[PDB]
């Protein structure tokens, strides 16, 4: 997919397929891809502060609080570690929260990412929104 390496691509393809399953369209796909790029560079990251995360396949390690997976979901909040460590399932968790945001379908993508993620660094998402448009287009959204 444009602008991604092969490892990022396998993760993005799983996210895109889940976006289609959940019927969230280009806009929803863009929010998930932007978020994954921003949080993990589209990598399923385990975390030694969340020991069960190490039992699932992972692309690398992260050391941000108790965040795990592509979306850096905090294990104290998103307690299903297996789900957090799966590209599609972790994306589904993102999409379900996203769909609770009134007007998500047209809300500025970087803003929407922040509504879902409650990041300390909301401006960070803006760096990846343009790339996300292209990734999602290439994937059929």
């Amino acid at each position: 997919l444009p602008g991604l390496d092969a490892l990022q691509t396998r993760n993005a393809l799983a996210i895109i397929a889940e976006a289609k399953k959940e019927n969230v369209g280009p806009h929803g796909c863009q929010a998930a891809i932007t978020t994954g790029l921003t949080e993990s560079s589209l990598r399923i990251l385990a975390n030694n502060a969340v020991p069960p995360s190490l039992q699932y396949p992972h692309d690398g390690l992260g050391s941000d609080h108790d965040s795990i997976g592509i979306f850096q979901q905090r294990a104290s909040i998103y307690k299903d570690i297996r789900c957090d460590m799966d590209a599609a399932c972790s994306a589904s968790q993102f999409f379900k929260v996203m769909k609770g945001v009134s007007g998500w379908q047209t809300l500025d993508v970087a803003t929407l990412c922040q509504r879902v993620q409650k990041s300390a660094y909301p401006a960070a998402y803006q760096k990846f929104t343009a790339l996300a448009v292209g990734v999602c287009k290439a994937g059929g959204l």
